[PDB]
């Protein structure tokens, strides 16, 4: 299969459970609200190794928010509930109550478990909390040096997807990178999905284990590396291709990831020098969600 | 003393000590450094519930870099220095190592402490690890997907100073907030320094106890809250201010510090409607470093 | 009239017709096409002394251009047709034409006016142009230095609506300026509509000819130059009113700018400190199209 | 020669007599400072069909302006200055008065030719405007609806240079532009020279006069245009070359010309692919200066 002279390999990428929190961040303008929401999910590329998996979702207009302001939504993503509420706590508290002009928002209203996140916030304003009423929405009133920080009482949290994704392979670093640029831009624009790797991209890769260092719990996959293409004779990498990048993909369900994935690889495939797009997976073996990359077309 | 018509409190910042290692990202673009840069210093607003203290320092000039690239200086900061180790092991590994295009040099190669992130991050390659060297410096080769990813042996870290700071007292929240703005793009022009919170700024402040909720080590000072001073009789918000920021900074000396504090303040007293510049301090009885606002000018 | 405790004043806004012509700019990533657009609108606030008015309309989808690459919708506008064909000959000739990796394709395609500008630039290959189809569209291929410049054979243009506006009157410079900031981002979002000043702001405001330099075609309206209220007798300050910026925004038609005015009021509304929303109007006697605030809610 | 592996053609830019005017606009913010220049700048790629060449020449520090605040160096360039002061009466008129929060210094203070448009800007406040000294300059206030915009009274200007300039021959489209993006960053970093191509860059390309449309001054030269090399038996562009692209330079001196040169191909042949550095000259026989590649080194 070619979308636009590229191939589309007949592969699928291998995706797992998590857990994901979604948080509304509202503030005076959009680029208060992407300060806040840059920093509340930073350090933030995968849970194997960092604190969490996070990012920004998609930009909120001033027409949807409950306060008619400008926001960014974020999804927060661990393994375990409680971690989750951990880092809801950590983040929102040390990065968004800290932030300029910031309120939160539950992003997920309707979701089962719901971290009372906005509660557990207010006793930093030690007795000059307040209890107001935003759109509905019970809100807590967190006196601070700026005004008030107001944070909603609770933020919801769901089982979603972590770890839909594909392959951009391009006749140089810059061709390959402009198209995972050009793909992570798409998938911004779309509901339900965020790409936790710096700027939304993986640069490195990864196999389970090693060869040589069998105490690593992950690699780099040598047969996705082109500097060493020649030394490693089941390589994946063509003559013709110089640079691999790969997007990884959180969502909430599984047609939001394959929406992200459909878009973000039409985008790639518009830039010249897009050799293939392909998918990573560890056989059927780990991951439950399985998105195959010819079924998006 | 008044500059530009704003009065200047008569008081001084308290400064604690912290370990502080300087780290230079670069990358293709000085977009790309910024993007590595900001992902590896997010979640690190404060120690005291963040796994570190980090931010921009300054950017690179491709003049300067040992590899002729665009680049970002970034600070990582944390009260021990086996948690520094940590946090650059877990902040580089993750958020820049996987980070398109970029390379890490060390920040601070004359200093005496030195923690070996190259020597360990190179184990990533599994075999396939190099050894090459850039401009005079010994830098290992890790071959991954986008090429390969190259990291100085050592990075240093040196003792150092965080909790330098001034607040900015506005008529409205946005005159306080622009005034933090200029002051924070004034500071980031600045080698030496950082600041750590989100946007550089602070919109929470803190006193050291509680009143109530004493299960608290720090909560909102209710004396330098807005939207409260009428209720509070000991308050520090005049009649005319409406909301005060203020802006934390760490930074590897006292003279950066201060050069800091005073380019930041008097970037801060341009703004029309700001009413006055102070700084907090904890009585003189926490913390070892005193910044006197009036001996900055 | 309130909205969120702001009194709106009960007046119009009375604007202009003008003609539109409507430029879509797709290029490598978001950026690349934003340096275009804002190159090619560049020089164009006021037609009244610049040779256009232009801004960027909104941005576009990958899953909504031609050639399924991110993209600006920009206006270009002039009173007569024969200036816009000019115009648009010299803004996207040497501006777009020029500009990395874009193409362009016309905004208005079933509009009833047509200027070929596509065929017009095609001369600039000198023999080596060529003709295809992108998406059912007829489109030049010029040989330049990056590669093949795209620009489809005609760009639409209208009869369409200048001048519509509001005030906002603040309690200080930078409440009213990110009042502004957050009315011109949130218009940016809308179909049908520019904000053709600085950052889409008026920081200036005019009246119809002068008091003393009569010779002037416009001065500053002494009325509402807070600067100078107590000086004034027929200030339309308020006394706890210091600044005010006007937001002009061009359209397509009624519809789109009523939207937009609607739109960009109930954002500046949402910034602590504005004390008043109005619109700018000349008496009912030289503007053809009348927008009341008051309708728009 | 080489650098970095890449190899640079002895061969020279050739470059024309221009006049240029020095402007420094000052804001509340970097952000402000930089739309405004953006405004103010555009539409002006080159004096042959716009009405000026006009671009960024670097951002000014809080701690060398006037008036103590962010601003950003502009260049604004014509043949004559009779042209010239039209130009700074418009731009300055149109796209910095109009805009939120600007004030306008002199950017030549010390040269011979002194264009007074603050004097001449100051009659748009209709008898309320009035005279200050800011930091020992004749600077005029003129009352507008957010304040006060401030104009220094005369406008420096000189003779400069117009047009050097290097080639940027990449594998492809993406690594030519990523290496033109890296020079004009530089660039950027550098006083006394703008590069007022759209982004800083040339994507077009042209050469003296027409093969087949003699009706035209200047066409795309087809020996550079990486598309049609195989039907141009005259080609300058390799089989291993994709694209070409172009960064013309104006500036105050030759020195300062030849720093921007130098420095930004010391930054385009740190990207990887880019296969040779040129230069675009007219025989030596239609300009005034000549810099020649390998004497840059």
């Amino acid at each position: 299969m070619e979308i636009n002279g590229v191939e589309i390999e007949d592969t699928y990428a291998e995706a797992f459970p998590i857990k994901i929190a979604r948080v509304l961040i509202t503030a005076a303008t959009k680029r208060w609200a992407l300060v806040a929401a840059t920093e509340a999910t930073g350090f933030a590329t995968s849970v194997i190794m960092c604190p969490a998996e996070a990012g920004i979702e998609r930009l909120a207009s001033p027409s949807e928010t409950p306060d008619g302001r400008p926001g960014v939504y974020v999804q927060i993503c661990t393994f375990k509930y409680e971690a989750l509420e951990e880092q809801l706590l950590e983040r929102i508290g040390q990065c968004v109550l800290t932030a300029p002009t910031t309120a939160v928002f539950n992003g997920l209203p309707e979701a089962e478990k719901q971290d009372n996140v906005g509660f557990k916030l207010k006793f930093f304003a030690d007795g000059m909390e307040s209890e107001t009423q935003i759109a509905g929405r019970k809100v807590y009133k967190v006196p601070i040096m700026e005004g008030d920080f107001l944070a909603e009482e609770n933020i919801g949290a769901i089982a979603g997807i972590a770890g839909g994704n594909f392959f951009i392979f391009g006749d140089s670093q810059m061709t390959a990178l402009t198209a995972a640029e050009a793909a992570v831009d798409t998938i911004a624009e779309l509901e339900g999905t965020i790409t936790p790797f710096p700027g939304g991209i993986v640069a490195s890769g990864s196999k389970s284990g090693a060869n040589k260092y069998k105490f690593l719990k992950a690699t780099a996959n040598e047969r996705f590396c082109p500097s060493i293409k020649d030394k490693i004779e089941n390589t994946e990498i063509p003559a013709d291709v110089n640079a691999v990048y790969e997007i990884v993909i959180n969502g909430l369900d599984e047609e939001s990831i394959k929406a992200a994935m459909k878009a973000g690889i039409k985008a790639a495939v518009t830039v010249p020098g897009v050799k293939k797009i392909s998918a990573g997976n560890y056989g059927g073996k780990l991951g439950k969600y399985q998105f195959k990359l010819h079924e998006l077309f």
